[PDB]
């Protein structure tokens, strides 16, 4: 029997889970009937972004319809949705356009889960967990609760979580602390850059397979920009409360996961509203969205060289902002260095 | 084409939706490929009730294990969840038969509503809006936006939500009036009672179909009597904060719907902690769960006789309560009349 | 002596106030000494103007250092700060840039009062009350407290007014319906145009003269276009609370003064997040930021066809923007028709 | 049997009750054994309330002790406490003697209700509920619930109550309309005096029968000035709020009384910290004792030419002032004229 | 160059600014033309001061007006307004009274400022830094952020500012220890006084260079009564919160000073409602007034025998006082010991 630790063993039945797969699916109105798990691919998926981004083309020149019937059409001829009456949903706006691309996101991991809980050899010599384990490619340890890097981060995640949003409390359930096949070399150059930091980032669990296997990603060309309030790239925040959103837990599955990553952001180019650029000034190597909250910097702390913002959240000097939290961007995936993983569980307060 | 208003074709389809069916069962783990929606049989549900009903025994006795495990792999035999691995959870609590129980109830008011989807004759000379709608065996019937009953309506659910659970805010979108074929006579002699009020009651949508066809029923004797606070019988509250969170919306489908109906309480027993009667003190004909909120008494408004409480919520005379909102209980179903019914949506703060 | 009204007349004096002309500039740290207030020139703001889009340039470009330096040094020449020490602050982000042309903005409006406060005749044939009020170019008539418009309005203040950001509480203490010269016929064709709004418009009390003399204006070509975030237009809210911050007014002048005028939104293109176009799609004629929060809808009202949004504030469907209030843009002054102007008192709660 | 209605008959027993007369003493502490009911004195009260005067002055000279302990015990042999060990309190502090006097003030008034409860003629020739209604000298008279003076009153008590100390809520059981004899001619001078506004009076059960035969009265000269804000006069509050909490009522006794007066304030003189003057400005004919808190001037409302400040409350102009709410106070009885009293239930949140 | 820390010539620049002098005499509506910085005069002051104590006698006697007018034209006639229109405003009455005085006050401290900035030698064998440094008889050294006092501080900071008034957060950028000229003898005796507590004092930054060059000074003889709400005496803190609003910052001027002292209270006289006295009681040293709210007790702590009450704010055992904070008040100016001055970004929430 495999000689991983439980709470690892139940991290790895986490993110290679079936039902959920099939369920975030349904949750998308999705047919499975016609569209069964196995049967997504990614030149499908890849496909219906460039429709996506056909729509809102069609959106911004204000399309005399037609056009819009057509691409919507050409859309749910891809992606089976199941309605039974009342019809298709026009994607007539940039509303419209972000979830459809979300949602591609998300079936992406799904896909590329599923293309790896059925790879090598489905034998029995190993026991399925290991197996899957190895699959990821990634080193995953349990940090001991009573230990200072648990110390931390439990403050790190009871302090960035405050009431205005209170629908809910934290507890953490599990840390792990990870590093995965290729992030130990890649990193090692930006590590020879200034302002690293240790940011939060939240996402779907039915992505972590994907996120564990692959690494963070930048969005592809054919992608939407819509929905990337400073162009395609990897976003983290400094407030946990900012990435548990990301989680998209409930009362019904009250369990997340988050990670923890170092980020090599270098000279920051602070903007307080959205902006597509991804092609960054001379000298920046990063972007910081500036929010109306941020974690108290007086309880600023270090280890190593790279700082973590665990001070209570305060009001930030600047309120001219649309944005309530603080959020940093990178465009080069080789500024991250994923960390810790940490299994959540959200206590709604309804 | 039917003739029927388009606001009422909406809610036709709504009710009678079967990728719902299938999203409902799915959110129970419910594996679909041993356990289709056509495959949904009541002898079954109500066997699954008697195992649960079992378990609670079991639980009270503190069985010695063992027959715990069977009891739980024997529910499992008969409702089919897909885990995958981690094995199927052990049902020895409280919290775990309530949960289960409840699951049962929404499960058979789909096999319900499957049911009437597929009867009589699935011709088309007529389409398919107007049958399903003779289905209900209900007149519906749109109220204008700008009357007088829509009026009370929208300020008795303006007024009973509060911001204490103010997770959300309500939008009323259409106000039905109803009066389903059986729920005209029935009532006639009850109505011979005091004390009628005017009260909430939501649900789950995919569980209309049956409550429009069959009305409120009250539990069977073979179900389980744990989840019940004053023991089997038709629940309603004079605050719509309290009915609304029975509808389990969310952010992924912030629309629900919820009942008015009129209910000829007579003299009423009052209680402030749970009670297992069904029993009834000589004289009295309902029950009131006192809670420590309640509408303005001041505010109070009638009509024909019926009371409806939409004062604002207010702190009550006893705070000695466990519960949180007043809840009224009848134990004859000829005690409800449902006059409207509300399509809202709920809009989160997060 | 002055037949005009006496509110109206207090009015006046309050726009044309040249001590608070001087107290704008003295707090914009402006040398007075070497710039007075006569001193101010149109084609000098112009060129101040040019000189911030360059900066902004500069800093999108990461323009390494010295053209910065220089740049920053120019615009000091022509806006004389008096500093005395540490040095004139460099213009090296967007944060820098958006301030000094809100400065810029301002100036040029007192520039414009202190232009029209010295023309014609200064003789005494008339007092300087209704020679300066005849400058405006403006009908002025105040609304009696007790009637149909004041009661609107006022519940129009009061309910989209609320406690999320009460660091005040608003008191109306003057009612004026206006009606400028020149905006009684261009607007006409606009009118043959639905989805007309009367809307809120705050703005500094140094800047009124010049938008009732001018009407709204939008940014010049030169003027930067970072602090849009939705290009060079008109901006509107429908929550009193987001224009009234637009007033700047504090403990020590509480007095503002706020705008409230119809629209001819026309088709509304709906965005979340900032986006420059001033380039419209097809069909749209004026764009609609979506906030988190929003007027109860069902609350709506109307009169002639000009929707008033006062229902109370509510939590709208998507909380996925970073925009806390609504905001509405034109881009053609001819879509504006200015109706009302209050004079309010800011109470803050400190 | 009494020909007078339920409510008042209810009214009477409240006042005239002798169980809480004697639980009054019992919560000061005080022996009944030595100092029964039937026992207490004016004069005795006089001079307890000489000797408190003494301490005051005691404390503000910084008496070298003894004199302190003397006037201390000289206190208790006057009003008999029981403590049993620890000895008695030392009044060595102006917050010492303000609690004493404020009960010194509660025990006259229960005096004066014995008094008048055991005079005349105790036979039966007539039932007691028409013999001590008749000793109150006060006609009163109920105000149905759904009339204009009784939903003025409601909003003017669901009004000026808010929830910055909301650790109740307030319901009105009974509202009685009430002139006295005497209060009747006294007043029509003062009536010839502007600025009538219909103001909030708070106080003891205890205290009604007082209140009602003899009239609001002001201290005597005997009396301590400590705890009198703004010197010996009578008080009242624009929020009833303020009023309530002289009421003195709990979880325990949840039902307490309170008055609605219109006072004749005359010319107000305008303080923000306690001032000790009864001296009054030429001119001034009462005091306005500035709050951070005010109710809605433009929901102001009159009748008859009284003001009646039901507006919401909201923050006022100044906050400079140690004062939470408005406070108005008159050093002449003829100003003012009772003419409601409230029955109010106080439902705590806890 | 000078030799002076880098925060220290940062603080220099700051109370010895003159454009800041200039701003708050703008902000007084004072018209520098005629009354420049340099025409300021302490007799002129001292003068102002006469008349305001002759306008709140005026008030108090109720003048028969005219006396009021004259009285309030000789005010203007020193202290040179620029109004325009409306014609200059009448004090009559306490309010007044009150800001004008406090506006004497201020101009005091800036005149004081303004002649150390003007005096020994302005030539430039040392360099402006160095010279105003020395002018201020003031020994300044900068505390490690990192140490022991600046972590205690911090905390003063932190758990004395809640969320009741949190219009703003605080951020300490820079803490200074200081030791005035003066101030390191004249305390050692009254060190030989119990009850020591280390307060708060906060005060605009344009009367710092006046503080630290004086000290802390009792109102003089000429200057009105009212304002104080305890007699003319030097008022303390023990909350920050109670003290930062004396800073009047701002979002344009977001920086603001506030001083930390050693105070020898002694025997405190308790109080709780203003009173003018001054006068003192046997025994007692000081005066403390009771206010609503204070730190926590248990949470006290010291240090050489003095005491810093950093407790997190409760509420106090006393609610019936008019105060909100509690203020300490000496009347010896020996009795006070300053030793640190903070430099705060205050980020307000708005
Ligand atoms: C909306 C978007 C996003 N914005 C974020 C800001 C802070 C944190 C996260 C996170 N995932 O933890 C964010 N994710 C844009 C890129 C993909 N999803
Ligand atoms: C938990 C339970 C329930 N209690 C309620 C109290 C007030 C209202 C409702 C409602 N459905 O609107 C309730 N439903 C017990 C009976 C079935 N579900
Ligand atoms: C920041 C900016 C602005 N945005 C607004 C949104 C709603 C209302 C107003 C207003 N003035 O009442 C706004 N003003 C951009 C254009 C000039 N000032
Ligand atoms: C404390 C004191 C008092 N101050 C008040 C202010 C507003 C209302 C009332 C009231 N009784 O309703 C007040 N009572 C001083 C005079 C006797 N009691
Ligand atoms: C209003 C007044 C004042 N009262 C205070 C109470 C606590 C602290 C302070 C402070 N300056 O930090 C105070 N200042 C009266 C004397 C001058 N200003």
């Amino acid at each position: 029997k495999s000689k991983l630790p439980k709470p690892v063993q139940d991290l790895i039945k986490m993110i290679f889970d079936v039902e959920s797969m099939k369920k975030a699916m349904v949750e998308y109105e999705i047919d499975l009937q016609k569209m069964p798990l196995g049967k997504l691919s990614k030149r499908q998926i890849q496909a219906a972004y460039s429709i996506l981004s056909e729509v809102q083309q069609a959106v911004s020149q204000g399309s005399s319809d037609s056009q819009i019937l057509d691409l919507s059409n050409r859309f749910y001829t891809l992606i089976p949705h199941d309605f039974g009456m009342k019809k298709p949903p026009l994607l007539n706006n940039a509303d419209s356009v972000q979830a459809k691309a979300e949602m591609l996101d998300n079936l992406l991991d799904i896909e590329v889960a599923y293309s790896l809980l059925r790879g090598g050899s489905d034998d029995s010599s190993k026991d399925p967990i290991d197996v899957n384990y190895e699959k990821l490619k990634t080193d995953i340890k349990v940090v001991d609760r009573d230990s200072e890097e648990a110390e931390i981060i439990r403050k790190y995640v009871k302090n960035t979580h405050a009431t205005t949003h209170n629908a809910y409390d934290l507890e953490v359930i599990d840390i792990f602390k990870i590093e995965r096949e290729g992030e130990c070399q890649r990193y090692k150059p930006f590590k020879q850059l200034h302002n690293r930091r240790l940011l939060w980032h939240g996402s779907r669990t039915t992505n972590f397979a994907g996120i564990l296997s692959q690494g963070l990603r930048i969005a592809p060309p054919e992608a939407p920009v819509t929905g990337y309030m400073f162009g395609k790239g990897i976003y983290f925040a400094d407030m946990v409360s900012k990435s548990a959103n990301y989680c998209h837990t409930s009362q019904g599955d009250p369990i997340g996961l988050i990670l923890l990553g170092e980020v090599a952001l270098g000279n920051m180019y602070e903007l307080k509203h959205a902006s597509h650029i991804s092609k960054l000034p001379k000298g920046k190597h990063s972007v910081k969205g500036l929010g109306k909250t941020t974690p108290d910097p007086s309880a600023n702390i270090s280890l190593d060289g790279v700082d973590v913002p665990l001070g209570t959240g305060i009001s930030s000097g600047v309120n001219d902002t649309s944005l309530l939290y603080n959020e940093y961007i990178v465009y080069d995936i080789a500024q991250v260095n994923l960390k810790y993983l940490l299994k959540l569980k959200f206590n709604f307060k309804t």
